[PDB]
């Protein structure tokens, strides 16, 4: 709801690496592999639970 | 897809004269009309073709 305001709308998503732990995800970020995607956003749905995001990976980095 | 980033994504909406000519389109721009119509894009589907986009009428121009 945040990036809605952004003239580009467009996310990244990245690969965990191994032993996923959302504890570590939120406290460290190095976790996370250095390659990552960054995309556009085609439309929010969200219809049976609040968060329902489609994800394409469009522009890939490392 | 070019104009999906751009921060004012806009179609214009043109004519063609007599001598219905793509051949004519890619090589003569004279044969698109001067008079022409531009307007704010709607949304891609994509149903069955490639490329279905909608265009409308929105500012006349000469």
């Amino acid at each position: 709801r945040r990036k809605v305001r952004l003239a580009q709308p467009y996310v990244g998503v990245f690969l965990k690496r191994d032993d996923s732990n959302e504890s570590d995800v939120v406290e460290s970020l190095d976790e996370i592999y250095h390659t990552g995607t960054f995309a556009q956003i085609h439309e929010m749905q969200d219809l049976g639970d609040k968060l329902r995001m489609i994800v394409m990976g469009h522009r890939r980095v490392h």
